[PDB]
């Protein structure tokens, strides 16, 4: 029973950057594929980015590709989501989660994930 906590959110201006953290406890991060999803008001949890057990596979949603980047820090048991050139339409609650099956390395479907954190708020004002 891995436990995830998101942090690093907050209120920012359009064009600014943020770095979100997904910090694991109870289990090593090296054993899991880790993804970020985001849920804007009234919408579903939308896929943002993923990084494998291995850290060698990384992937991104089209809407954030080129702006966001995902990384792992094994020493802190933490996955980072560097978010640059933020826009109002990036305003959401950002969650992290683990792939609940080792049969996929990438998945974009939220049902394929588990152990969701409480999430962190990202607000991007104009």
């Amino acid at each position: 029973e891995v436990q995830l906590v998101e942090s690093g959110g907050g209120l920012v201006q359009a064009g600014d950057s943020l770095r979100l953290s997904c910090t694991a406890s109870g289990r090593t991060l090296g054993d899991y594929g880790v993804a970020w999803f985001r849920q804007a008001p009234g919408k579903e949890r939308e896929f943002v980015s993923v990084i494998s057990r291995s850290t060698i596979i990384t992937d991104y949603a089209d809407s954030v590709r080129g702006r966001f980047s995902i990384s792992a820090d094994s020493a802190k048991n933490t996955v980072y989501l560097q978010m640059n050139s933020l826009k109002p339409e990036d305003t959401a609650v950002y969650y992290c989660a683990v792939i609940a099956n080792p049969v996929y390395a990438t998945s974009r479907n939220s049902d394929d994930y588990g152990h969701w954190g409480q999430g962190t708020q990202v607000t991007v004002s104009s």
